[PDB]
């Protein structure tokens, strides 16, 4: 069977915390008095949940309003624990209350309000110090709730608000954060196709925070070589055969049999034989300026097949990308 796997960072986390840490199922969510928050207008739906803009009355200060769709009582307890743990981290979502909705009969979590500054204008003008800068809040983020024995497992573009005018950034919806216990297996149909990890794409289980640092990798891969998304796969399979095509099958095959992994066979006609590609072959004239020996050196180290060989969050701080950004 598969050979056993744990983080090299912060295994211990969940064992030196008290029961009461990680143990989600046994917490009682105190609840807050929804008459204090004013629906103004919904900002979006996805399949766990409606979002709206909100005010809180009591203070007239501008909130967001996430109204949970019916879902297993697992996963809401799940979220609202992790919120909690990580509340104050540099980086991370406030949340600031919890409260029942009248209307669906289901919890709704009120948070801090950022005034994301719209993807597109981000994405096509941010700067090469700009992509630095804010891929090191991102770190600081991820190191924080990876310290505390969580994993995101969901880390994409559409879940890091920035608010540019104000230099600030949030990591948001934490629905599909899990606690990392060393030997857990966990269920792979975890974050969105281009961001899903080879670990996820091969169905090996026993993953960990390192799954986090693939997904950004692909956000500054994407970035930086002007092509959105990097691993542009037209179902989970194809999204394995993308990664290929650009870290070559070799690799792949040593990946798995370190771990003991049998692809399955569906692969046979479709994956075929890669070599790795060097990465100024995505060097062009129109992403140049956001392209440099630094970012390729950290990029390499981020997008490895072998979780337990990229880069841990704290170790990607103090790589050469970031020596321009004003700490
Ligand atoms: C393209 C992702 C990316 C890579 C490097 C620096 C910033 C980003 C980024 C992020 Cl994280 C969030 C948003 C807004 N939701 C926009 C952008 Cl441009
Ligand atoms: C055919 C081809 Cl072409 C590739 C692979 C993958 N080894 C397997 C078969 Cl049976």
């Amino acid at each position: 069977g598969p050979v056993p796997s744990r983080a090299r960072v912060y295994t211990d986390v969940n064992t030196h915390r008290p029961s009461e840490y990680w143990d989600y199922e046994s917490h009682v969510v105190e609840w807050g008095n929804q008459d204090d928050y004013q629906l103004v207008r919904k900002l979006g739906r996805g399949k766990y949940s409606e979002v709206f803009e909100a005010i809180n009355i009591t203070n007239n200060e501008k909130v967001v309003v996430k109204i949970l769709k019916p879902v297993a009582a697992a996963k809401i307890k799940r979220e609202i624990k992790i919120l909690e743990n990580l509340r104050g981290g540099p980086n991370i979502i406030t949340l600031a209350d919890i409260v029942k909705d009248p209307v669906s009969r289901t919890p709704a979590l009120v948070f801090e309000h950022v005034n994301n500054t719209d993807f597109k204008q981000l994405y096509q003008t941010l700067t090469d110090y700009d992509i630095r800068f804010y891929m090191y809040e991102i770190l600081k983020a991820l190191d924080y709730c990876h310290s505390m024995g969580i994993m995101h497992r969901d880390v994409k573009p559409h879940n890091v608000m920035i608010d540019h005018e104000h230099r600030k950034l949030r990591l948001i919806d934490w629905g599909l954060a899990e606690f990392y216990h060393p030997g857990q297996e966990y269920n792979v149909r975890v974050a969105s196709r281009y961001f899903k990890g080879p670990e996820l794409l091969v169905d090996y289980q026993m993953y960990d925070y390192s799954l986090d640092m693939w997904s950004l990798g692909c956000m500054l891969a994407s970035m930086i070589f002007r092509k959105e998304p990097f691993f542009h796969g037209h179902d989970n399979y194809d999204q394995l055969v993308r990664i290929a095509k650009v870290l070559g099958t070799e690799d792949l095959y040593d990946y798995i049999d370190k771990y003991n992994i049998e692809l399955d066979p569906r692969f046979n006609d479709i994956l075929g034989r890669h070599s790795r590609k060097r990465w100024e072959r995505f060097v062009h004239s129109e992403n140049q300026h956001l392209v440099s020996p630094e970012a390729l050196d950290f990029l390499d180290k981020l997008l490895r097949y072998d979780h337990q060989s990229r880069l841990t969050a704290r170790e990607a701080m103090e790589h050469p990308y970031f020596y321009t950004v004003v700490k």
